[PDB]
């Protein structure tokens, strides 16, 4: 186990576990060094009480033990004393089974049934995540009123540098492309679960170092009104022993495989948005007039739609480039419904039809309540958490829904 | 490749890869260094996306790549940590060419076509941009009204410095020749993309320098109403075989060769001011009562005309000197227009008449939409880049004639 | 997955040095660049090696094989200067992908894993005692003019010792001085597995010569340096567990079972033909002579010192264990140890009974000549290789037999 | 160009250009930094007189002109002050030709035959140096009498360092018996295979020397002990395709069994350029490492010719194990190259898989000359010149008299 060698190499102190929960925060908890040095402890787990927890109120979470995840062991660059950082998962105590409520065991199951389908052996993405950066913001809601408020290389370098400590390979740093304060940070595509700890580590290595100059930064879909939105592209594609089972002949050079994947991806756009823009900031993006996609189909040029193709010389390096997901989307969850979605097609040879050439969070939310079938094909999801999920969404959706705006006071009150 | 050896030796850590757009500004990205070192680099490039871009909005620059010239691979000195500058081009992946709309490619189109003309096998170019220093400026522009406002060895020192490090070669640093606050600084000359090259490295670093000593520097052609302007001269000749084509005898021991040159720019002259002169600021220069040229002719001696021959100790060194540009202008755009109009000049051997002795912004956009003709000869230029840039300058030209100014409340307030 | 990648990480190691062991038991080293080691492909692929010059190999075979690292092994050197990466190896033959036929290691893992196929158990547990002497300084000499050998002859540097080993990896647990004679020492070190004990020896030895050269003494390890005084011995202790239970501890005789009674009987039967790998040097011989520690007859006893096999008092069952007295440290531990498990496989597989409780190399190696067929069974051993050994041998018993010795001098010079 | 880049850098105030003459040796001349920096001096040389050099002794050797090479600049370690090295050629000013009997001219021209001739585009050549470390020796020889008499991770690590600061790719290191050494390194083309052959030996001497110790190539030091070979791995490419590989014995195909072939037929010949001492023939004894029979195998230690095992086609490879440290890297990087083109050209077949002295060769050489000038990269005047230098050395050494001619019939 790695983290006996990094523990006896580095002396360190604290081992810091840390777990995200449905609504993508990373909780994490401490622990001294000592209990670490046992097998038993990768063994067995810790006991924990989850229960406080938004998505697993219930009788269930009163009792749960958390397994850490050996593979994910590393070092605390920002902590003054040694640190260990370790990912882990969520058992149930009396089946020893991953929890039911747990984003990265749905992720781990979607991934074992893909693997049983037979179709391929492993499925690759790459995230284009996106953010701001700005010098203060302020805002505040009250009976009484409410207000919000906004007011280079060397962070740049410093990012770079964190993530790189932290070990992730960056590719490449673009820096204010569109319009003023936004950022992006390319980095190298893995597999799935991989993939989503290394998004949220990006997240957390970001907001570290852009509070460490006394600025702010943001993931929100859209914080400004008149300016560019902020997106996360998705690159994915499916390996069967070394062959890019997408790469092929046809449209683009694509597979009918991809094809079918596209077109079942088409076909349950509507039900994804429940997961790929599970926020009301988010359906502020998606309009014309701006880069958002709007039209649902798929094409290798038309900058509108929804599915691209991106030019690469070798087919091995043939993806298809989802455009509408959002950051707000939980990795996990998001990454497993489109690789559902795509299966979904593939299994029953959906056409796509033509290449194209030349909404709201309650429509999506309903949408989804009547297309969770084939999310459950499987047994990945479960209609217990889908329901929960769905019953978290629509509070917030109303509590939005239901409140005052100053727009509304500058429109109507002389009236 | 130069790129290893400068790796190697200084243990770079980032690579900056530069371009320039239609308006004639650099834009930039960043990488880690460990790419780099493959030669697959140089061979294949880097994807990116120019959609967002001024003049690039077509759909197809969706997806470009971005292949660096190691010709120009230098060191960074202002950047803390080290840092590989390096130039590139834009390729279009389907094709595998130069993409239309670069001003670094339409240049290369226009060396090639003269080389397979062989009227010369080169040309020399050497131009003389001016530039204004202030302690302070301000300015600004919304519905409720308008304003703007303006507020020694060693800096010149340091900017000289700068330049040597950054790798050109100085040759004169002049003064306050004319009027408070200007300033000029000679280069050797070269070929035309080199030449253009080492015009906007001169620009950043005469930028970054006069910033970090706290001052601020301006190009503008006329920051002052009632001072002189900055002008941009530009030297150049034809060498064939060591020979200087355009060294004869006659006026000025001037060939025929170099007259019919002279007569197709004055023919064309008029049409040369969208590139020579793109702006609008840039015809409040161009005005009586001051250094800049009135006439289109060709003298000498007299310093009214637009076009002038420099005594030269040698015929070797002989070389045509144009007055009317401006340092707002595009080098790229500019050097190849005036090598177009000179070599169309050439080939009809238009005579230039005798040597003199004793507009706006839209007018000009107009007579170059009608003689856009001799352009496009050999494939250099093309009517959609043509067609995109007149678009490009006409909007800011509606946007300046639209607006109001002070002096119209000056003078018409009260009546 | 791999613990070289992060020693090599985290400590900028600049060399790998790979190590095997030969027939006689020797350890061959051979050192790389650190570079080569980061790529994966180098544990799937080993690297190629020309062993043909090796004593006991000298065959058509040994001119092409690979030597495969073994990653569970890696360590850092403390004894070298710059940071070194310490492997072990075996030996593959490129034909066929397996275990090269004269290979220890490889013999000591056929064995375990013909162990775990007999279904008797699951796991052996071997600890070795191996003694050592201390001296000041040591000369020798033999040509055709005479022959000659002089011997010249404390917590400081007993203390260095354990330190190196603890550094080394090892866990220690007594250290044992001059219990029966002047010079004699003894490290005691937990017991293990076959193949991983076996190693530790080897790590053993390196440790304790390169301390005792360092602080200008001289250690050896022969089985009897010394006329006088006592020799050098590796008791043995060795145990078998199934399922996690002694399968050994039992209601008997000092509670042994029927299946430590049939290993005990194995071994009495098969005795004079494991001579041959457990004491494979003429000195040998010369220790196990009556009058001294040593076991003089072939017997297993729970009190008597003149048996070779004892059954040690322990606290609790789980530790009961056999121990065997004859072994000397100059035997390979690999062959050793192996001969041993399949003696005592062979008598629990035939239900030898060992009844009631209480030479010379060449008449050993006849005897293992003509007994060999305990050993092939399973083929973990091949008559190949024990007629290469025997020839091995051979040559040093006759260079000894037919050799002048001093003593002849004072016996018979004057006769 | 990387030297002017490199002198701007580094502030080097010294260059220093190093060629090679006929018995192998590595001449070199300083200068001042100045003259480098003008473009002129790579497009002109500098003048030469190299009339004083063993092989070149000649009315035409008067005028040389040393032309640098610029893909071969690089830093020395071992100067106190920054210094620039360069490897050159010579060009005769009569043509601006190079030089007949230029070992790197040569071996350029080979490369330049074998791309014309049409059956690859590439070599790729690897060989093998062993070598001895000793801590001290002496040696004396007059009219009165002859002498001669011979008396760790550390300096291996220094001397890998020395070469990886040189630039080179080291692989392994082997040690051992008795004081024998080999450093591998990564294989490459021809020319510069040789130059590295030359900087590994530069290099290796003055790192021993640094820690006081002795280092010696010669093939064969002591009469007991093994001697030192170089092994030679050769291979042809085309278009990046491996033309040995196919399908025979061992994976070879047709073009690889007839260089073989080739090799085998003109072995006799080719050991003038591959065993140019009577030392190396005392390694050439039964009962050692060296192999004494002219055939190829697979398996058989005493073939002279190898096919090792890889694991891809693409790394298929042919081994000789004849050549000697002793040889000159180029006259025998070429020589063997000859010869296979010679054996494939004419359709030699090798036959089946198996399971002298200097006078000889030199006369042999003279014999077999032809399949040297083929193509014209060898010339009689240099050929004839070399063996007439040759000559000297093998009379010197076989009219003297030996110590142990005195045990043996000084009571006679």
């Amino acid at each position: 186990y790695k983290s006996h060698q990094l523990i006896k190499d580095h002396d360190v102190k604290w081992v810091d576990l840390r777990f995200t929960d449905t609504k993508g925060k990373q909780q994490h908890v401490t622990m001294p060094a000592r209990d670490a040095l046992d097998d038993e402890f990768f063994e067995a787990g810790k006991m924990f009480d989850g229960s406080s927890i938004a998505g697993w109120k219930g009788i269930e979470a009163s009792d749960m033990i958390l397994m850490p995840d050996d593979s994910t062991a590393v070092l605390d660059p920002f902590t003054e004393e040694p640190t260990l950082i370790l990912v882990c998962d969520i058992i149930e105590p009396s089946t020893m089974q991953g929890y039911e409520r747990d984003p990265r065991n749905i992720a781990k199951r979607a991934e074992e049934y893909l693997k049983s389908t037979g179709i391929g052996d492993t499925v690759f993405v790459g995230p284009e995540p996106e953010f701001f950066i700005f010098d203060e913001v302020k805002f505040k809601s009250d009976i009484s009123g409410s207000m919000f408020k906004i007011f280079d290389h060397e962070i740049r370098t410093a990012m770079c540098n964190a993530l790189e400590e932290m070990g992730l390979v960056v590719e490449v740093h673009h820096h204010e492309v569109a319009t003023a304060g936004q950022n992006e940070i390319g980095v190298k595509f893995n597999t799935l679960v991989a993939k989503a700890d290394e998004v949220q580590t990006l997240k957390y290595c970001v907001h570290n170092v852009a509070d460490a100059y006394g600025k702010t930064v943001t993931f929100m879909p859209k914080p400004l009104y008149g300016d560019n939105g902020s997106g996360m592209h998705v690159h994915m594609s499916i390996s069967k022993d070394g062959k890019n089972t997408f790469a092929g002949e046809g449209y683009a050079g694509l597979s009918e495989t991809a094809l079918y994947f596209i077109g079942g991806i088409i076909k349950h756009g509507k039900a994804l948005n429940g997961f790929t823009n599970p926020s009301t900031n988010s359906y502020k993006r998606l309009v014309p007039g701006f880069e958002a996609p709007v039209m649902l189909a798929y094409s290798a040029r038309n900058r509108s739609a929804s599915i691209r193709i991106p030019y690469v010389s070798s087919p091995k390096a043939r993806r298809i480039e989802a455009r509408f997901p959002d950051p707000a989307a939980n990795p996990y969850l998001a990454f497993a419904a489109l690789l559902m979605a795509g299966l979904d097609g593939i299994q029953n040879k959906i056409h796509p039809g033509d290449a194209a050439d030349k909404g709201s969070l309650k429509e999506a939310l309903e949408e989804l309540d009547k297309g969770r079938a084939f999310l459950t094909k499987g047994g990945v999801f479960t209609d217990e958490f889908i329901d929960a999920y769905i019953e978290l969404k629509s509070e917030e959706e109303i509590k939005v829904r239901t409140f005052v705006h100053p727009l509304e006071y500058d429109l109507y009150y002389s009236v």
